[PDB]
């Protein structure tokens, strides 16, 4: 549970700390390998419950919410924890 704060996209962010970022701007097209979610240096980064820490993933591979939107939550313990949503 935590108070999520609405973001566009593209997204990056690379900083310490634990975020709840909402958008419902992912990409849907199976067909698209441009429109990636990109992380390392993370504790955590979920995205509608499925654990995507450290990781490339197409946005295509990750459904939305039954609401429409992507639930991001991210925990970073160290100054470089970095994160891109194109």
């Amino acid at each position: 549970s935590g108070e999520y704060t609405e973001i566009a996209l593209p997204f990056s962010y690379d900083g310490a700390g634990e975020y709840y970022w909402k958008t419902d701007q992912f990409s849907t097209d199976p067909n698209d390998w441009s429109r990636y979610v990109n992380s390392w240096n993370l504790d955590l980064l979920e995205i509608n419950g499925t654990d995507y820490t450290n990781v490339w993933v197409a946005q295509h591979q990750i459904p939305a919410a039954s609401d429409g939107y992507w639930y991001i939550h991210y925990k970073s313990g160290v100054s470089w924890g970095h994160v891109e949503i194109k």
